[PDB]
């Protein structure tokens, strides 16, 4: 349809992804260090169209170091934006042992230079 600005619409949601149906998530910035731990936001965005600027999703961590050597402080992910897609999630999923790293992990959604969300998290 006509033009529009893509924006948050209503509250973001923010934790810990539950599995066993959409996940549920456990409202709070504290994240337990163990494998298999899903964490980040759920949100709705109004205004998206085929040829938006797509999301950058952008995590700054405490260092993960993977097997090869690199340390990743962040890491960037481009997600094109899907007009009929009810919410839009950013998360980071604990898989494989070396992405346990204890500290501050900042979860960033931008579109372009605007910041549409953030949370800091705590894992311990």
């Amino acid at each position: 349809g006509a033009q529009a600005e893509v924006r948050i619409d209503g509250p973001i949601e923010y934790g810990v992804f539950e599995s066993r149906s959409e996940q549920n998530i456990q409202q709070t910035t504290e994240v337990p260090a163990k494998l298999g731990t899903k964490f980040g936001m759920r949100y709705q965005l109004s205004g998206k169209q085929e040829g938006d600027t797509p999301l950058t999703l952008l995590y700054l961590t405490p260092g993960v170091v993977t097997p090869d050597g690199q340390r990743h402080d962040k890491f960037e992910v481009v997600q094109k934006l899907v007009p009929g897609a009810p919410t839009d999630v950013m998360a980071y999923e604990f898989t494989e042992p070396h992405e346990v790293v204890k500290g501050e992990w900042r979860l960033m959604v931008f579109q372009g230079d605007r910041l549409l969300a953030e949370k800091s998290f705590d894992v311990r």
